[PDB]
């Protein structure tokens, strides 16, 4: 009820099959705007904002509660329960990929399919796993963020978008500026220090792992790790797209692959 209001839940489209579009770190549901028109005819599309989105009243970000991904999972399932959805396809970018994995383990019949975009179960490297980041690198991100948020956004947004699409950089920057730096840091700590590797095999639904070329936050080999460790039938879709935010930077190609995956 006020949960649906709090997270700006929005349902659009003329179809009966339910498609949930779940945004990732640094954006809000508007990240789906250039993809959305392709799905209005065949689906009932559910969109919402994570509690950390800059579009959500930060009064709702309870730092005592949102200490791991589990309470994000709680929010997602309560939205779906409150809308009366017991079967859907789910698209999750970034952290929302991991949220969907967790939700699927809690509710194995709820999702016919997970489509994961720019997903990683773990960013930090160790002697048998390459995540893409050393602890030192990550500490420099956190300190930069806290020392000068605007300078951090300005240098981070272009690396994330990756491809030379300045208008996407501006769009990603604005959703990063709408977030309170406070929350951005705390959520970045939650995400960087998560480790989903041990639970991947508990997923039984088919997963489509959408992986771009040159994703600053997800090495190629992490998409193969997901393919190899997720418990169900997995397919990696190697996007002919550079960067971490293909729904912003190449929405036509992304919509096309999504359509195929959902088929």
């Amino acid at each position: 009820q006020t949960l649906l209001d709090a997270l700006n839940v929005r349902v659009v489209g003329s179809g009966e099959r339910v498609l949930v579009l779940a945004h990732g770190f640094g954006t809000d549901q508007s990240a789906w705007n250039r993809i959305l028109p392709f799905f209005l005819r065949d689906y009932r599309v559910v969109l919402y904002d994570l509690v950390c989105a800059g579009s959500v009243n930060p009064d709702f970000f309870d730092f005592r509660r949102y200490t791991t991904l589990d309470p994000y999972v709680d929010d997602l399932l309560h939205i779906l329960d409150a809308l009366g959805i017991d079967c859907c396809a789910y698209v999750g970018h970034s952290v929302s990929a991991m949220i969907g994995i967790l939700a699927s383990i809690r509710r194995p019949e709820l999702f016919s399919k997970l489509i994961l975009i720019g997903a990683s179960p773990r960013f930090l490297n160790d002697e048998d796993y390459h995540g893409g980041f050393e602890q030192g690198e990550i500490e420099k991100v956190f300190s930069a963020m806290e020392a000068n948020y605007e300078a951090w956004v300005n240098g981070f947004a272009p690396l994330a978008v990756g491809a030379d699409v300045p208008a996407a950089v501006r769009e990603f920057s604005r959703t990063l500026f709408n977030m309170r730096p406070d929350i951005t840091l705390f959520v970045s700590r939650t995400v960087f220090n998560s480790d989903m590797r041990g639970v991947l095999g508990l997923v039984k639904v088919p997963c489509h792992i959408f992986q771009t070329a040159r994703d600053h936050s997800v090495p190629a080999s992490v998409a193969t790790y997901l393919k190899n460790h997720l418990g169900g039938k997995n397919t990696v879709h190697w996007l002919n797209i550079e960067g971490h935010l293909p729904h912003l930077s190449a929405p036509t190609l992304l919509a096309q692959e999504l359509r195929r995956a959902l088929s």
